[PDB]
């Protein structure tokens, strides 16, 4: 109903996944900001959506699932029911986006964020219309098995500054980042 963003970490060599896990070690503050952007509604009683592929869902620690605060939907062209916990699923990107368009989500949610992974998130780029990538750069290379796809840098352009979002270089666990927004209208 409200806007489509994507939300990914992403190391220097575009690395997001290793074995199922991060590349690299949680970063409590940066996880926090994940929270905070995907469970903050810009509309009083309305929840954010959180789209995510099979294996990004069963990625999440099970204590932490579904995401709380938010309405959880899992994309799969293969599964019949969505998986123990989560609230929805859909067989691709469109489905998904047409079901928030359907009554029993119209009403429901506010914006739409799309978490992984790198099929989705290709799909989510390419898709018509006003979309924003949240991307923190973890300015570090990670060994890495998963990546995010290259971001088109005329289509999309990185926001200066934006609202909310910090502009410094941050560190934890001795691992420096940043907070990028990218936007294309489309
Ligand atoms: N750093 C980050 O911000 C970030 C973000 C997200 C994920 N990750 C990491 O990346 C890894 C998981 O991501 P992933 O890329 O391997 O997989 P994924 O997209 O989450 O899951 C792959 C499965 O999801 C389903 N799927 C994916 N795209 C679909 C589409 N467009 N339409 C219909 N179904 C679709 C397919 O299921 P079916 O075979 O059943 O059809 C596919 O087998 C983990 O390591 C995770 O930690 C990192
Ligand atoms: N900015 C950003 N940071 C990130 O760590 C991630 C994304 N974006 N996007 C994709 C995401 C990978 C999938 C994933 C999504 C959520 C969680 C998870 O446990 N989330 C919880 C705790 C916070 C967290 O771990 O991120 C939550 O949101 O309440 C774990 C894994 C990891």
């Amino acid at each position: 109903v409200g806007s489509l963003n994507c939300i990914v970490a992403v190391s220097q060599n575009m690395g997001i996944g290793k074995n199922g896990d991060l590349p690299w070690p949680p970063l409590r503050n940066e996880f926090r900001y994940f929270q905070r952007m995907t469970t903050t509604s810009s509309v009083e009683g309305k929840q954010n959506l959180v789209i995510m592929g099979k294996k990004t869902w069963f990625s999440i620690p099970e204590k932490n699932r579904p995401l709380k605060g938010r309405i959880n939907l899992v994309l799969s062209r293969e599964l019949k029911e969505p998986p123990q916990g989560a609230h929805f699923l859909s067989r691709s990107l469109d489905d998904a986006l047409k079901l928030t368009e359907q009554p029993e989500l119209a009403n429901k949610v506010d914006m739409v964020w799309i978490v992984g992974g790198s099929s989705v998130y290709k799909e989510a780029m390419n898709h018509p219309g006003h979309l924003k990538l949240f991307v923190t750069r973890i300015m570090q290379d990670f060994e890495s098995d998963t990546f995010f796809p290259e971001i088109d840098l005329e289509k999309y352009k990185l926001l200066p500054e934006y609202p909310g979002v910090l502009s410094d270089v941050q560190e934890e666990k001795g691992i420096k980042y940043k907070f990028e927004v990218y936007e294309k209208n489309d």
